[PDB]
């Protein structure tokens, strides 16, 4: 005999709703503390979160059938008619908002009527995405930036945070990102000419995704692809329930700096303690982070089970104090239709409980909605950057001399000044990524060029010459250059990240466009210095398994030796393979203006800084050159030296 | 005996759309062509927008009344409801949307459950609100605007146009405007530093206004007041309800130019006519734009009447046909509840009806919406520029010599060049809005200077002198100076509009702040050339009815002529009353910068172009002359020979 019976109305969508509902009933069966003698019966019923009608018909079926609250799981559609009709029937109504296809939540804006009594309680917390979003944008202390919105978003969730902005004068676009990506970026290119476009790129540069997160891998891949953002950019991605499968998806295909923030539930670390709330004991397929099933359950998962534990406990207090009120068989839209007697009461006991679960610690506050959340703030691998919560706000924040051994090359390390009298200054990129790194990391050195001015070859003793090997003997502690990582160098000495990548270009004089271009003509003959590493490059590509094997057939009597290949473009008919960067440094300083550079291969090797072995600083001057990259200054160092202004 | 019943549920603040209800009830059951022997009874019922459940209960007790159709007056809070229960019960479902507080309109967003045949018909035409403003800003070529909607507005209605004008690359805020208004600019002055300011007060020169009048008036006023913005701003104001009362109170109430967008019910012009819609007679408080009623209807009110109107042109073919069918007491949430049998045929019938009505020609798609929508645009008095509709867009879009008679002042009127075997060349202020006029009227000129170089005074002979006597004698067609426009003037010569306001002010020595600080010290003596205007202008004031009583006191000795009173703030103490802009030109271009200019008294006269008396042309130059101050090129002039940059 049944005394104790709750209502569902469930979103067709909400099968995880449905099935984590009656696992929650049998784990309080089962429990001989809370409703020891007395079993919990239920009627669920699924229906359309668009129809509003059809949720109130369904509804009062369920009243018709008689409980003691009514549990629904459903969206801000079908929400207003839930919460009014529950008011007239005097039925608590245990609200559960859920967003359509995992887009970030929206407050209902409900307005609802406030004459009557509000017999509806919010189980979800407020949405603060407006609150959030505003505090990261100001520890960021962005002042252009654009936000993207998938098309089931509502976007009246940041209407307090596009004032907000606009009083702090900040340059706020906002853009939907249509259900067909693949024809939105397409479609930009027809709208905007080549000058616009580029002020699109730079506006995306800061960016904040406010999507569910399937949209979000697409649309970080999309951009990705065709190049719209770059390793500078910093986009934020916010949104509540963002589990962490696709966390790792976002990552791997996102470059630059991506900030997730999405809501966390404190729950119990310990194994033990993970599963047992008191003396409660949770089904394993909910409580186990190990399990596949708890991985995946969605937030109105984990709402859907504190619910029933809420309301059993609510149930537990008004057995014991003798104060219960028994179910009604009540009618909606009759003559004689009558509040639930027991209702006013019943919602007073569910307004002021209390229970430990899955989402932590679930009560209510004097309007009827819960106030717990929290969020994790991740941030790029990924690591935990902080906290937020609404009641503490933010947590969790957002010259010794080395011996410099390096290798003149413009414009990488140039002579600058050189008076009689006077110790040798130094200046060019290389220089100035590492003024940047003493500047910061607060060391100061001395720079000596190698002996014999070579990068480093190995020699049959086992001991390295030039600038690697200076490193190998400790002469030096770091090595500045335009040095090429190279396998062979990682051997023997220690390298950090790439600043700035290596490709092979060709020098031309004022019809050829690409190396490909230049390796299928012969009336332009072409070569590289001889035995070098790009004479060998070009060779090894082309031997093994479509341009480096004709690359290589003609190169193969052409050649020759430092700086002759600059001059013979200049005073003669060839073309000049070489590094690029060297290349494009010469066609833009030329005193006559008379070539121009093609090639820029895709880059198998790029510029590094070499230490010698083991050496202590490797790890930190590799972060403050991805800082560097990852900000973008190196767009602003890159532009001193290789400028596209126009001089040539 | 009754057999045409028709329901109706009302918003509470529907009055009006229940008193045109039943006068168009009334108006029919005279009609005796349309349903010659039978009569149409109704059941209306007035329910809170806000209770989507109440708005259905009280639709079961119409629908169990026995009805032909429902006909709601209510906003999209409760048409989910009312849409999906029609479906329901087979009631076909006239929907009249009602917009908060007169609120622009945004699209109820429905996602309507379409699996059901949809038996509800939007009588008022979409909301092309997003469209309109998009070919405004695009006539306009705005790039840079603010958005200001109201609390009541759904700012959905402008996601399309967010995003196209993202597309475009235009700087577009948005800006809710608080129901405390007053509040809200004293609360910017808070957060924004006086440097930041100045960016708001640029972009509020185009904004525009999604608001119902109610707040556009006050936020016009609120920012006119707060001189946030200037004669230069250009404002647009978009509503579909924006009634005649309201339009001449914003152009009242602003200043700059404002465009006005409103919904137009083409209806024809006879008096005859106005009331009659082939025999069809309307009660005069209704199609009579000269009752007080009729000038006071809200747009609902409209499309009530062409509903009713509808309605029994639906029935009366019903009934030609030999088709009818019969009301059915129907019932909700009932075992048995089942739907109007003849619903489906009553639909098909109302969907292919058409009627002429207050809005026009009222029909309907095949999608169950109306069609027909009609804007008009108005523009600054008041003026209508053009109309839109969807069909057809946007409609309506949006050198002979003469003598010149000048008097040398700086910098209005100065010799720029006087080189031995060279004609006379001129610059200056009023120089520059000459050629402006000059350049684009296209008229050319020749300019001399008076010959006794005064301005003019009337002689006892009845004959002026200086410049203005040059005009009254026909020697010059215009006359171009610092000429200020006085009273006697006017009388002998035509003016045109004011090009800038002419204030007193006084040269100081560099401790006076203005004049009123000016006018109450004796430490510092001052004066203004005897006898000439300023000297009377002072005079005049002070005798008559707190400071011009005490100016008057002090200069009444200490009086001088001409350029002796610069002179005598720069080697003396001395303060020198004159026109304000004179001194201010003196004060910056001092070539030791020992000046500042306080004072700039409210103007009473500003500065003129006159032509001799009945001039063809005083209308087109005071157009242009409107036209650079109303566009800010006045601002790039003044600033030219007045700028603020720092010389001294």
């Amino acid at each position: 005999d049944s005394i104790i019976h709750i209502g569902a109305i469930f979103d067709e969508s909400a099968k995880k709703d449905d099935e984590v509902f009656r696992t929650a009933v049998g784990d309080l069966n089962q429990n001989e503390e809370i409703l020891q003698t007395e079993k919990i019966t239920f009627s669920v019923t699924f229906v359309d979160g668009n129809n509003p009608f059809q949720a109130v018909q369904e509804a009062c079926e369920l009243m018709n059938q008689g409980i003691l609250a009514l549990v629904s799981s459903i969206g801000c559609t079908s929400a207003g008619s839930l919460q009014s009709l529950a008011d007239a029937m005097h039925i608590p109504h245990l609200f559960i908002q859920r967003s359509t296809a995992g887009t970030p939540r929206s407050g209902c804006g409900l307005t609802r009527s406030n004459r009557n009594d509000d017999y509806t309680l919010s189980v979800r917390p407020p949405v603060y995405l407006n609150e959030v979003i505003l505090r990261v944008v100001t520890e960021y202390a962005w002042q252009k930036f654009i936000i993207f919105y998938d098309s089931e978003y509502d976007i009246r969730g940041i209407q307090e945070f596009l004032d907000k902005v606009s009083q702090q004068g900040m340059d706020v676009a906002l853009q939907k990102v249509e259900n067909n990506i693949n024809k939105m970026i397409t479609t930009l290119f027809d709208t905007m000419r080549i000058e616009e476009l580029n002020r699109y790129r730079d506006t995306l540069r800061r960016a904040i995704l406010v999507m569910n997160p399937a949209t979000a891998k697409s649309f970080i891949s999309e951009v990705v692809e065709t190049n719209l953002v770059a390793f500078d950019c910093h986009w934020i991605i916010i949104n509540e329930e963002i589990n962490d499968v696709d966390v790792q998806e976002l990552v791997r295909r996102s470059i630059g700096r991506l900030t997730i923030i999405r809501q966390t539930f404190p729950v119990p670390q310990n194994i033990s303690q993970r599963c047992f709330r008191g003396n409660h004991r949770i089904s394993s397929t909910l409580c186990d982070p190990k399990d596949p099933f708890a991985q995946n359950m969605e937030i109105s998962n984990l709402y859907i089970y504190d619910t029933v534990l809420l309301l059993a406990n609510a149930f537990h207090k008004k057995l014991q104090d003798r104060k219960w009120h028994s179910m009604a068989s009540l009618s909606c839209i009759r003559k004689n239709s009558k509040p639930w007697q027991g209702g006013r009461s019943m919602l007073e006991t569910i307004k002021k409980g209390g229970v430990n679960g899955l989402t932590g610690d679930l009560e209510f506050g004097e309007n009827g909605g819960n106030p717990n959340v929290h969020f994790e703030i991740l941030g790029t691998g990924v690591r935990k950057l902080g906290c937020w919560n609404p009641v503490t706000g933010l947590n969790g924040s957002l010259g010794v001399v080395l011996r410099v051994v390096t290798v003149l090359e413009e414009p990488f390390v140039m002579v600058s000044e050189n008076v009689l009298g006077k110790p040798k200054k130094y200046q060019g990129f290389s220089i100035d990524v590492l003024d940047a790194l003493s500047n910061y990391l607060g060391f100061n050195y001395e720079i000596y060029v190698a002996p014999d001015h070579k990068y480093g070859s190995p020699q049959e003793d086992g001991t390295w010459n030039g600038l690697v090997g200076e490193l190998v003997f400790k002469r030096a502690d770091i090595g500045i250059s335009a040095l090429t990582i190279t396998p062979d160098r990682e051997n023997v000495v220690d390298f950090t990240t790439r600043y700035m990548d290596y490709s092979v270009g060709v020098l031309l004089r004022r019809s050829i466009q690409s190396l490909q271009d230049l390796s299928k003509q012969t009336d332009i003959p072409y070569g590289t210095v001889l035995d070098s590493a790009v004479y060998q490059h070009v060779r090894m590509k082309g031997l093994n398994p479509s341009m480096y094997s004709q690359m290589w057939r003609m190169i193969n009597n052409n050649v020759l030796e430092s700086q002759a290949g600059i001059q013979k473009v200049k005073y003669g008919n060839y073309a000049f393979v070489w590094d690029a960067a060297v290349l494009e440094y010469v066609a833009i300083n030329d005193p006559d203006c008379s070539f121009y550079t093609v090639g820029n291969t895709v880059a198998d090797r790029g510029y590094g800084i070499a230490l010698q072995h083991g050496s202590p600083y490797r790890d930190v001057f590799s972060q403050r050159i991805l800082e560097l990259q990852q900000s973008g200054d190196m767009d602003i160092l890159k532009h001193k030296w290789w400028p596209k202004n126009g001089q040539c």
